[PDB]
């Protein structure tokens, strides 16, 4: 079995198409995600007679060991894909339709800045292998490419699934090495994050802030320090869901700002008690009345500035 | 070898059937589980027959490789199943008996919106391919669908296992391909969740609610804040086992409501102390007496509303 | 490559035997364990006997293939075993010898009603199908069943390893089969659980109880609530134990009882303070002196009753 | 091919030798450890030496499928090794040199008593399958046995690696009775454990002991109980770097003794406060002054006794 | 297919080149990392020339079963590489161009002292199996070794990727062969570690230090002990990022010093209270005024000494 011979130096055109079936196991630390999907290759197959007799108009069924099947290699994968060939339907003429389910572990970078409200773009790269016949070119068949409407990823919604031609631009560049890029755009569902992570932190912070309406030093110390312990425990709780991230993040900036605010509150309580002991109650009362307005307003301004700095 | 002649008016009918041996490893994060079962097939082929005459005592015949066998592929499986042929028998008329045994991983969605008191459903899909000469359509054998009594999942009780034929031309492909659906219905065993999760949290909340029978500010602060810390630790303990759900469930709503109640209790304690300091004890007494009855009634009403909203 | 023909109707008998090497990885939540062992077989076949005098030998050897070897399969395994044959020797009359080494992971349910002091039984099943017109039944070789003195498992004591001689013949997929049962009996080593779990919780409970000799309300609140937090943290540290179960175990009942005791202690402290504030010190003193004796006696009685219930 | 034929009843001696390279992934809960190492065999092949000639004195190279390769099995591996032949050379006349790089998962018992200051001993067992010719015997070639001196067994320092021949006692067959035993002695580096574990806990205990210089009941209660909570949290922290050991250990004994000391300290504080309230300050002063000296001395004596009991 | 025959005893020089594509999963406990990358060889054949015709200027095409492919084996890998040939093209001159893809699991030593500001150097070793026709010598091809500029290890940056020829230095010199060394230098990105781990601990320590401006024993005890609990909780939180390291580290030294400072602060508070009770407020005030300056200065000097000790 060999590919079709040359006809008139016309470049051989291959119309590929990837039809998604399943997408699962989106691992962040490994920066991978498994896929389970179909694949279609429709290559013009003249000069290989397929019984074009008008009495043989039946669509012929062929096994993999019947003709030359173009072998496409994925660039960013862990191992070679498993070729679970599904069905090949070939007309009495040189027209080819073919479907095959594969499973692979794909490598694709993920950007986790602006983490709870982020979007991603997964990539799949395809190259074609050399052959002794004329040069093989890559083209996209827009009818074949799609998704199964039943692909479910835990916590995301799928926007689009398109394809485009991009030159490989590899340093080897033994030939042109035409390459295909498949882009899967996904968006994270963020609503549950508000009640799960955001509101409890604000409740704890306000419980801490109730110490500006009091004057008992022991009660203030207990309030602020126990609230700090609760904040650390809640950070431990929320650290499990988040992925390990060796760079700065919006949530991390918020956590750091909360730590800073706790430190400043402790300083304010200490100053108030020291003045009250040294008998300057007017100054102590003025400072403790100023704090009640100062803290929430500065917190709001810092949040606005951080939001602008991280979301354009 | 070759497909049977397409002489019969109806398409070549098969008679599938799945007999469960055991199920195991019901993963929740990736929403997949493993299975081990048989797969019996049956169809009629008049091309070969065994007459009772001419020493026709050999009613059955074993043809391992020199025979045409229909091919059945699972749709929602991570990898292709690993099957070993067991037996092949041929009736004197022409009906063929087939049998296998396989293991696989199955991808199936799960719905944890009633996490403790939820019921699931697991699907297995089968597909037969078309052949050029004849036509093949799937069917079910009610005498070959069942399960052992040793099937067990850790924490679930199995209720039923049935089959139903799905329409052809599934998805966008339209090569007259049929599909079969096998449904396994399970229910979670929820009794152990009550004394392990629900009652201790209620005990902690009731312990925190005893601050309404006291007028010592330091004791009230200690009670409420330390019970908040205990609630956070118990939340860590609870979330250890609950699967991670990127959506809103019943338990998350209950936990958020508990956080809100803690916040309101802190506010009430602060207001009472502030009123007492300004030499207005009657108003503070009235407020605390009102809250003593107000808190449990509102908690019960909110619980009733949530229960009606999620289970109705 | 063919089953032997019967003389008149006699079924064929295969004598098996399993010799353990080491058991390990006895997981509790998944209810599985791993094993590697020797598998021995022997069966009668009169179509391959020779003449010892002419052949000059007494036992003729063979290859792993090119001889009719019965299909032996384990019922409750996740995947097929990993086999590597060691020998196939033939007796002069016709009986054959076989040996191989395998490794597998076995599925078996467990019972945790007496979790610290429980005993388990593990089952390994062997089955065989009726091949051709020669029915096959299994038998047990008592001299090929045993285990090494170096068979060890971390934290368990191995008592016996026997095989039930009588098989259970039945019909499956319109064919007859025979099944064998291998039973391994183990018992948990329970000493290390006493100083690691049992005693620290009692010490913390007594530390909590020490608040019946004090009259300061703040100190009592601190003692009881801090000890409750310590109990919750200890339960977090201990939770790496038995999984969720439909039934109620011994340890869960003990933990729930301790929670109830903490709740009642908080109630008593609050009642004493409330009575003291209303200027009725005599009732508070009487209640405290009563509780000093009431709590330990009721705790001991409840422990005795639970011990009788779960082990009687 | 075939093994060399007998010449003068001289047994074939296979001088073996293992050359360790990597010893890693020491998983103690599973009580295994993966190994990556070479393996050299030299079986004398006289009367079958190929191309003995001074002109062709250059060492000859043979592919693995050119000469007979002995089959050596590992007794205590979870699965069969993944062999990788590197280079096998045959002299013009004489012996044959062989070398393969295999990686295997080995199951060996681990004794975790005396955990910080423990020395282990890993074992590998080898057997060789016999053939129809004279019995294959195993002997250790001391010249090839050794290490790469570049073993990445971090946390341990290798002391020796030797071998010896022992009789085999498992399912005796009058053959396969000449197994080998390779012992790898390792010792744990215990310096970092001192600052990482030992000293913080002593600091915490000494912090708790400062309650014997104070007569404030509330301060003493806060000190002792909060110190107990800190001890529980630090135990949680320590438990991560330690496998599940279902048996008694030196560290566990120390931890239990620390819990006992906390309980006794709480008892002493309560007794002192009760005596002070009962208008008997002299007994309280005597008791606290006695405790100041009594506690550290008893702690030191108990530590000495426990050390002598565990370390001989 | 056999290696090229000798021409004039000239060794067949092989110009090797590794072109990186993907580096991922830098697991530290197992001391491994996975590499997905290309590979190239530039051996030529003189006697077995490839089409020395001037009409064949077009580059010929070959497959794996077309020429002799060298046997190059990695030394420090877990198991054999997953070879995946992509291109094998031969020019009419006689030179060969090769392109494959592999994904191996490499074992390379790592050093985690000076952990947040450290650099690493990963090694890959190559050896080629010799043949009896000639002697094979490995030389580095400088036009092939390189990176794809899109290699992403999460949290590192790539400095250089270079190759060098070194002696084998193995104690078992089978054929006096050679070896290659490929070095990849990476430096950790340390910016996020400051806000993530460093500043919160300083804030907590200063919150502890605010107790030298107070004179209430109860408040001081609460501050210091609760701050110690918070420090332990934060250590638990940050333990999930660091690798399990069985040797000393800069961060571990910092943690130990923080524990020591907490112990000394507790001692100082106890001494102050004891003197104040014993009626020496002058001495108490002197010590408490000295501490305010003594503690930060000693902390700074100790940090400077530790930094000099660990960073030369
Ligand atoms: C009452 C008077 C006492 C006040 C005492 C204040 C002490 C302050 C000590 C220094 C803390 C603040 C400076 C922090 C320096 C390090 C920077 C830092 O932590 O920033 C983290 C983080 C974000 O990092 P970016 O630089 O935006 O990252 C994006 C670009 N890669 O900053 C914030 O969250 C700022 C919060 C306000
Ligand atoms: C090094 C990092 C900080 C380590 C030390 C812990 C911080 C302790 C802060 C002390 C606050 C109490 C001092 C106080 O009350 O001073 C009174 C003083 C007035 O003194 P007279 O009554 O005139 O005498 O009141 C003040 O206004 C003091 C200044 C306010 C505090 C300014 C910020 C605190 C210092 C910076 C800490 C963080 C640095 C990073
Ligand atoms: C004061 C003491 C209060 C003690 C309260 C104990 C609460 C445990 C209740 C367990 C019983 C649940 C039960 O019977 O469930 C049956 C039924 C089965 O589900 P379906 O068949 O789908 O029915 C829905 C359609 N009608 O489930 C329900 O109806 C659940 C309704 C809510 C009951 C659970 C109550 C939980 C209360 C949480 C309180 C806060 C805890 C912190
Ligand atoms: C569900 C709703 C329960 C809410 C959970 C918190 C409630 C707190 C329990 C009451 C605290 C103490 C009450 C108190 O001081 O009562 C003393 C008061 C004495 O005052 P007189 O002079 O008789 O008027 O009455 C008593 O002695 C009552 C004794 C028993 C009361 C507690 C019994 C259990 C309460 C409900 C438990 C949960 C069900
Ligand atoms: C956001 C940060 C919130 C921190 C906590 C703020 C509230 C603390 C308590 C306020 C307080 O004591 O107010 C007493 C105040 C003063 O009374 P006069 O004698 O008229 O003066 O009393 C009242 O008016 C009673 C009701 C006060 C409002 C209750 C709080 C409302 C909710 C505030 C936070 C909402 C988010
Ligand atoms: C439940 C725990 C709450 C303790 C208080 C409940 C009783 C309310 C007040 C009863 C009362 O005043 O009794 C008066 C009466 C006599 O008073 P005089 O005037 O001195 O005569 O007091 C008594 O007789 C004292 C004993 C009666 C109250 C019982 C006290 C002990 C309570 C706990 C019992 C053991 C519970 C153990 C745990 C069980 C659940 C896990
Ligand atoms: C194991 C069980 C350990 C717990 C049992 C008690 C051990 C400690 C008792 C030692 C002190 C008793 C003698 C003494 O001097 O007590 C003082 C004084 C009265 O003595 P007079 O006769 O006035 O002299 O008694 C006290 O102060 C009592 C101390 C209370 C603490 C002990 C209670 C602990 C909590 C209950 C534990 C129940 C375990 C079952
Ligand atoms: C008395 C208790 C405090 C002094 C004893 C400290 C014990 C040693 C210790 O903890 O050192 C760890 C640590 C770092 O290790 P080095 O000794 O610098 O070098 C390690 C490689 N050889 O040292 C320190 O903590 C020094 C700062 C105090
Ligand atoms: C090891 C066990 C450690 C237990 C905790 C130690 C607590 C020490 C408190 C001592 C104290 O308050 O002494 C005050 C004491 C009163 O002096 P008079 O003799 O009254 O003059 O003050 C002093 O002596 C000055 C300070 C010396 C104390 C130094 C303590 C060092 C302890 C290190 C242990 C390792
Ligand atoms: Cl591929
Ligand atoms: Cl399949
Ligand atoms: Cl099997
Ligand atoms: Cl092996
Ligand atoms: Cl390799």
């Amino acid at each position: 079995v060999s590919p079709p011979p040359p006809i008139a130096d016309e470049p051989l055109t291959v119309n590929t198409g990837i039809y998604l079936i399943e997408c699962y196991s989106l691992d962040d630390k490994a920066e991978t995600f498994k896929v389970n999907a179909f694949l279609s290759l429709s290559w013009k197959d003249r000069r290989l007679a397929f019984d074009p007799v008008r009495s043989g108009v039946r669509v012929k069924t062929y096994e993999p060991e019947a003709i030359w099947i173009p072998e496409i290699r994925f660039v960013n994968v862990e191992n070679a894909r498993d070729a679970d060939v599904v069905d090949i339907s070939v007309s009495p003429d040189g027209t080819v339709q073919y479907l095959e389910r594969f499973s692979a572990r794909v490598l694709s970078p993920l950007d986790f800045r602006r983490y709870p409200f982020d979007s991603q773009t997964l990539h799949i790269y395809l190259i074609v292998r050399s052959v002794d016949t004329r040069n093989i070119v890559l083209a996209v068949d827009l009818e074949k490419v799609g998704k199964n409407d039943d692909v479910f990823l835990t916590g995301w919604d799928i926007e689009s699934f398109t394809a485009v031609v991009k030159p490989a631009n590899f340093a080897l560049e033994d030939r042109l090495e035409s390459k295909l890029d498949y882009q899967l755009r996904i968006s994270r569902q963020y609503f549950s994050y508000i009640p799960n992570i955001i509101l409890p932190m604000l409740f704890i912070l306000f419980i801490s802030w109730t110490a500006f309406w009091s004057t008992s030093y022991e009660a203030n110390v207990t309030l602020v320090v126990s609230t700090l312990i609760a904040h650390i425990a809640f950070n431990i709780l929320v650290e499990t869901n988040l992925p390990k991230t060796p760079y700065m993040t919006y949530t991390g900036a918020i956590i750091f700002m909360i730590y800073l605010f706790y430190f400043v509150a402790v300083i304010e309580v200490t100053v108030q008690h020291y003045l009250k002991v040294e008998s300057q109650p007017a100054r102590a009362a003025s400072i403790t009345r100023a704090s009640r307005i100062a803290f929430p307003v500065v917190f709001l301004l810092a949040n606005i500035i951080l939001a602008f700095l991280f979301f354009g």
